[PDB]
């Protein structure tokens, strides 16, 4: 029943919903059009805040460094990057904090700067063993999310299998660790998607991404009871409205709780 409710949705909304499930070592629980490819949308701003924290964990960066930057740097949907603007910077950890919990994107490429860019960001995703996952652009034109344009895409399973290596198998120090899963229970940008569709007790965190052309996904993990699970959502409705959109993803979410209660 879990695929022929997702079909459900997808047939009367128009849509296409991949998703992935995976336990803490990434073995497979569920999964619908888990490796049709995707755009990322903001979802990669989780991954590159793992990348940071393993910079951190290895010192060839610093969380309080500082990070210059000015008005060159403020793009579409940067509200953080725009309140420190006069400051003149942010630590690479405000930055990442936006990143994820605003989905800012100046905070997301005044980190790609430093980082190395779309290629660096790559390259950490083959570091932790995705070979699926490509940044291809900063922001915001990665969103563009071009029908079929593979640039700037993931698939449900790579993704969520990347979650589950950051959170569960040791990508990072249990320090970093615990502080990149509160900031994803902390998101503040996900109110209405997955954990819409979440019981209240179960502990979620994610990060959300929407691009043009229909393009809604949430990405994180959830706590059921004494049960960790990565999950990967992304979806595809052109003609759906944003709010509609949003209330897809929470059915999905509520799809995804009537499986795990089972």
């Amino acid at each position: 029943t879990f695929k022929t409710d997702l079909e459900k949705l997808e047939r009367e909304k128009a849509a296409q919903i991949g998703v992935a499930i995976v336990d803490p070592q990434g073995e497979i629980v569920a999964g619908h059009r888990m490796a049709q490819r995707f755009a990322m949308c903001s979802t990669f701003k989780f991954p590159l805040a793992a990348l940071v924290f393993e910079r951190i964990d290895s010192g060839t960066e610093r969380g309080d460094r500082k990070l210059s930057y000015g008005p060159d740097m403020i793009v579409e949907w940067s509200p953080a990057t725009e309140r420190f603007l006069a400051s003149g910077h942010m630590t690479v950890l405000e930055a990442a904090q936006a990143a994820v919990q605003l989905s800012d994107n100046g905070a997301t490429n005044l980190l790609l700067r430093e980082i190395g860019g779309p290629a660096a960001m790559t390259q950490y995703f083959r570091k932790i063993g995705d070979s699926v996952s490509r940044l291809d652009r900063k922001e915001p034109e990665m969103g563009d999310n071009t029908p079929g344009d593979l640039r700037d895409t993931t698939t449900p399973i790579a993704m969520a299998r990347t979650v589950a290596k950051v959170l569960y198998g040791g990508a990072l120090t249990s320090t970093s660790t615990h502080t990149i899963e509160r900031w994803l229970i902390g998101n503040q940008t996900g109110d209405a998607t997955l954990r819409a569709g979440f019981p209240k007790d179960w502990v979620v965190g994610e990060k959300t991404g929407t691009c043009a052309n229909g393009g809604r996904n949430d990405i994180g993990f959830f706590k059921a009871q004494e049960r960790d699970y990565a999950v990967a959502v992304y979806t595809t409705a052109p003609k759906l409205s944003a709010v509609e959109r949003d209330e897809l993803v929470a059915s999905v979410g509520q799809v995804i709780t009537q499986l795990i209660l089972s």
